[PDB]
């Protein structure tokens, strides 16, 4: 894509009661194949006790829809399709996703489980190392200035000029509906935007430096994995989140192949 609008779709999002959120996210990301196929009707109906809305003071049933896939054509900018659901909601909430360990099956099967298992030491000893394409320094006690945490900063204040008023406008309103969302990668849920593999970076974790990228280094995880098993997931993931307004800093990307992929590959499941 690139027209869609991620603020209207956030907000009927975050109209809605938890659980059949929940409840949506968790079917459309470990049994995508199977609900779509079996859906009578151009739109697909989750129903839960959790959501309803007083239609004249009568606790009503209100479900939550999300149309079907076509195939671009008939592509409103406001139009909820599994894909674009699962992106925005994983973003959303990745502390619940963490919780109920919703873990998409295509991710499972590169390793996801095993590779969120310790999260925070990884991303604290990842932006602890030092950074190959920054220079050392003279002065011994400004060691902090060649780390990976030094680079990301740097990319940080990249990120922010490139900013849009719609995503924004999303992580605004995402957060006093209290919404899990967070500003630092090295957060113990950011990695969990990604359990229910996204097509592209979810908005709200958009701008929170080298977030993208993690998702580009599932991306080409799963390309590997399909090569030892043409696919074209890394490619699909780049085009699909730059379209957002914002370029990958392919200089992040290999910062984690290269930390992390030889351990990757041996957790992957073939």
């Amino acid at each position: 894509g690139q027209t869609a609008d991620w603020k209207s779709i956030g907000l009927y999002i975050l109209s809605f009661a938890l659980p059949i959120i929940l409840k949506a996210l968790y079917m459309l990301s470990t049994r995508g194949r199977q609900t779509i196929k079996e859906n009578k009707g151009t739109r697909i109906r989750f129903k839960d006790d959790s959501s309803y809305e007083e239609v004249n003071g009568i606790r009503k049933p209100r479900h939550l829809y999300v149309s079907m896939p076509t195939a671009q054509s008939t592509m409103k900018a406001d139009e909820i399709t599994p894909g674009r659901f699962r992106t925005i909601a994983c973003g959303l909430f990745p502390a619940q996703v963490k919780a109920r360990n919703i873990i998409s099956p295509v991710m499972g099967v590169i390793g996801f489980s095993f590779f969120v298992k310790d999260w925070m030491e990884r991303i604290d000893d990842f932006l602890a190392a030092r950074c190959p394409f920054l220079p050392e320094q003279k002065d011994p006690r400004d060691a902090a200035l060649a780390t990976n945490r030094a680079y990301f900063i740097t990319r940080q204040l990249q990120v922010d000029e490139s900013k849009v008023s719609d995503i924004e406008d999303l992580i605004a309103d995402a957060r006093a509906e209290s919404a899990t969302i967070f500003a630092d990668i090295a957060t113990p849920h950011s990695v969990w935007v990604f359990a229910c593999a996204p097509d592209r970076c979810p908005p709200t974790a958009l701008y929170v430096a080298g977030m993208p990228e993690l998702g580009a280094f599932f991306a080409i995880l799963q390309d590997m994995r399909n090569t030892i098993m043409k696919s074209a997931f890394y490619q699909s993931y780049l085009r699909r989140t730059q379209s957002m307004g914002i370029q990958l800093d392919q200089k992040i990307i290999i910062l984690y192949m290269s930390h992390w992929g030889r351990e990757a590959v041996n957790h992957f499941h073939l």
